[PDB]
């Protein structure tokens, strides 16, 4: 409350850990659903039924131009990327498959990284 503060865990190497971590998912052979944005154009439905698109490239862009103000706002968007892979498409598919692995993969890295 006012001038009553928990000790301050140390922020100062978050930015370039997150940017590590988003590079081994950028590297990662099951990647490629997530790259680059979904093309709105060519893929009906995607549009109207994702109401907030997201990829590894928005979110790179994003983090190198000081847009996420703290990492739990970087983990929100990372894991946007994997909700909306699991609404669209099925669990028995080749990219319904990556989406699982790819968050996994994640939660790993971010646990071992920050917990």
């Amino acid at each position: 409350s006012m001038s009553v503060k928990k000790p301050k865990r140390d922020d100062s190497k978050d930015l370039a850990l997150c940017s590590m971590i988003l590079t081994e998912m950028e590297t990662h052979e099951d990647a490629w659903p997530f790259l680059l944005p979904v093309n709105l154009k060519l893929v009906p439905g995607y549009k109207k039924v994702i109401k907030k698109p997201m990829d590894f490239s928005t979110i790179r862009e994003k983090l190198s131009s000081g847009q996420y103000p703290n990492l739990e706002t970087f983990a929100l968007d990372v894991r946007l990327v994997f909700d909306n892979c699991e609404t669209f498409n099925e669990d028995d598919s080749d990219i319904g498959r990556a989406g699982h692995n790819m968050r996994k993969y994640f939660e790993k890295k971010w646990t071992d990284t920050f917990k």
